[PDB]
Parts: C-alpha cells; sequence; structure tokens
C-alpha cells in the first residue's frame, strides 16, 4: 500500500552535495527552501547529519527512507513534500539554537517526525473526515489524520531496508517511536489550544520543569505546532504565496461540502475570498501569535519566529486597511 523509492532515487541522494553557500543560510529561522526544489531531500540529509551526526543512521537506509517518504506525500496544493521539508527545517533551526536541552534520541526523533507528520494527506481536514464518516474517522476517533500520519510513518519504517532506527537498543527504539507518535499527534491544532494554555500557566507560575516527562512532552508539542505553522514566520512574500496554497486546499474541501449539501465555513468558501484578510488576522491572533509568544518564553532563542510572525500580522492588517 506504501509507495517505495527507486534505486536511482536513493542512490542519487547519497551522492548529493549541498552548495557551500546554502550551508550558512540553512541555519537561519527565516530560510525559505522554496527556490531549491531539487535539493530538498539533500537539505534534510544535511540537517540530520549536522544535528545528529553523520553516522547516526546508516546512510543507505536514511536515503531510502527519505525518498520513500517523499513518494508518499501526495500532489496536493499545501500538505505536500515541500511542506514536510519546510516544517523539518524549522525544527532544525529550533534544535540548533537549543541543542543541549534535547537528547540525541529526541533530536533524531523530532526531525523525522516533522518530515513525516503529514504523510499521505489527501487535502481534507479532520472536520471533513468526521462530518462525512470516512473510514479513517471510524478507526481513529480523534486526531484522525494525525493518527493516520503516524501509521504511515511506521509503515515506511517497515519497508525492507528502510528502518533507520533498528540500531537503537530495544528500549531506545520504543522510546523514539513514542517521541514520534506524540509529536505527530501534537500537530493536531485542536490539541494546541489546551497545550498552550497549560504551558503558559506552568511557565507563569514557575512550575514548568523539563526534567518532568509530561512537561517535556508538552514543550515538544508546542515546538511541533510552531514548526507546522512556520510559513507565517517567513518574509511576507513567502508567507503570502504559501497562504495561496493553504486556501487552494480549503476551497477544494468546501466545494465537496457544497456537493453534500452543507455550506462550508467562510474560510473554505471560494466565493468568500473577500473574508480572507480578516480570517488570517483571526488565525494570527488566536493561534500563531500566542504560539510563538509562549514558545519564546520557554525557549528564548526562538524569538526570531515571534518577531517574524508579528511582522506578518502587521502585513495582514495593512491588507485590511487597503494598503496592499
Ligand atoms: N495561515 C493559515 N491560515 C489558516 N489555517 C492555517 C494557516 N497555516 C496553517 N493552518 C492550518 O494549520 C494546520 C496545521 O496542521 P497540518 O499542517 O495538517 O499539520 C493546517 O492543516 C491548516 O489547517
Ligand atoms: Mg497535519
Ligand atoms: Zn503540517
Amino acid at each position: 500500500h506504501m509507495s517505495i523509492c527507486t534505486s536511482e532515487e536513493w542512490q542519487g541522494l547519497m551522492q548529493f552535495t549541498l552548495p557551500v553557500r546554502l550551508c550558512k543560510e540553512i541555519e537561519l529561522f527565516h530560510f525559505d527552501i522554496g527556490p531549491f526544489e531539487n535539493m530538498w531531500p539533500g537539505i534534510f540529509v544535511y540537517m540530520v547529519h549536522r544535528s545528529c551526526g553523520t553516522s547516526c543512521f546508516e546512510l543507505e537506509k536514511l536515503c531510502r527512507f527519505i525518498m520513500s517518504v517523499k513518494k508518499n506525500y501526495r500532489r496536493v496544493p499545501y500538505h505536500n513534500w515541500k511542506h514536510a521539508v519546510t516544517v523539518a527545517h524549522c525544527m532544525y533551526a529550533i534544535l540548533q539554537n537549543n541543542h543541549t536541552l534535547f537528547t540525541d534520541l529526541e533530536r533524531k526523533g523530532l526531525l523525522i517526525a516533522c518530515l513525516c507528520h503529514d504523510l499521505d494527506h489527501r487535502g481534507f481536514s479532520n472536520s471533513y473526515l468526521q462530518k462525512f464518516d470516512h473510514p479513517l474517522a471510524a478507526l481513529y476517533s480523534t486526531s484522525t489524520m494525525e493518527q493516520h500520519h503516524f501509521s504511515q510513518t511506521v509503515s515506511i519504517l517497515q519497508l525492507e531496508g528502510h528502518n533507520i532506527f533498528s540500531t537503537l537498543s530495544s528500549s531506545e527504539y520504543e522510546q523514539v517511536l513514542e517521541i514520534i507518535r506524540k509529536a505527530i499527534i501534537a500537530t493536531d491544532l485542536a490539541l494546541y489550544f489546551g497545550n498552550r494554555k497549560q504551558l503558559e500557566e506552568m511557565y507563569q507560575t514557575g512550575s514548568l520543569n523539563l526534567n518532568n516527562q509530561s512537561h517535556r512532552d508538552r514543550v515538544i508539542g508546542l515546538m511541533m505546532t510552531a514548526c507546522d505553522l512556520c510559513s507565517v514566520t517567513k518574509l511576507w512574500p513567502v508567507t503570502k504565496l504559501t497562504a495561496n496554497d493553504i486556501y487552494a486546499e480549503f476551497w477544494a474541501e468546501g466545494d465537496e461540502m457544497k456537493k453534500l449539501g452543507i455550506q462550508p465555513i467562510p474560510m473554505m468558501d471560494r466565493d468568500k475570498k473577500d473574508e480572507v484578510p480578516q480570517g488570517q488576522l483571526g488565525f494570527y491572533n488566536a493561534v500563531a501569535i500566542p504560539c510563538y509568544t509562549t514558545l519564546t518564553q520557554i525557549l528564548p532563542p526562538t524569538e526570531p519566529l515571534l518577531k517574524a510572525c508579528r511582522d506578518n500580522l502587521s502585513q495582514w492588517e495593512k491588507v485590511i486597511r487597503g494598503e496592499e
């Protein structure tokens, strides 16, 4: 059921060399992978090697894994291969700036979780799957697509020669799979609201303790949200272009809803594009800004993400004022 990369594909990745000039740029939060499509798999290999070490994973297995993951992302407008690498890069930047706060197991687990977090996404939301009783909603009662993304991740690891984690001891192996599962489930925005509120409180009252596993899990969860939404932390033109892709998917879902006789929310109605600017303002105020605000409080080095988010909020406000 899973697609598998070809030998030419993973061998080509093995020989890939990343232009010296990009090595420097990849360390920055605002880096946009957009103009280097042929290099995306190589960029991920580079980040893994820099954060986890060149011998962390058997190179051959890592290349097979990466190219098969790419092949299992669909050709949809937004939840695609580009998105996966973009989210993984934001995680890389967060980890590089807060390196020793995380174990080697967590770093390899999180970079992989980010690359795989939207595996096999079809362009339809949990809202849609549950409203229309898709088989996946029956199998996974909550965080439907996310539970599916994790299942897809495990399925790729099970492909012959694709298990990059097999060299871990049995206890570390079970630990990394759990790190990956929790990280992917955390990408369900529905869970973000409660997670952020809890973390904000733990931080404000001084009870937040990274030696407390449940606390670590929550911090990692907020990091996942931050990486998943990072298009809002890029330079304005990049942020705006990505929003076009996000809405292309929203509109397609809303079209299907109308076919089933249900009026979609304005955000998914292609006949209500005039409401987009206000919709974005709402998303930034209710989701993005608070996310990066709390993340910066817990991990000070991530402040550039919050500053960039605030800048884009201002841009959407300019659009609303007719200054576009
Ligand atoms: N700028 C945005 N405006 C509205 N919704 C967004 C925006 N960026 C991300 N999202 C939502 O956040 C979700 C993140 O979860 P996912 O990308 O599926 O892991 C996306 O599926 C979108 O539904
Ligand atoms: Mg997702
Ligand atoms: Zn995503």
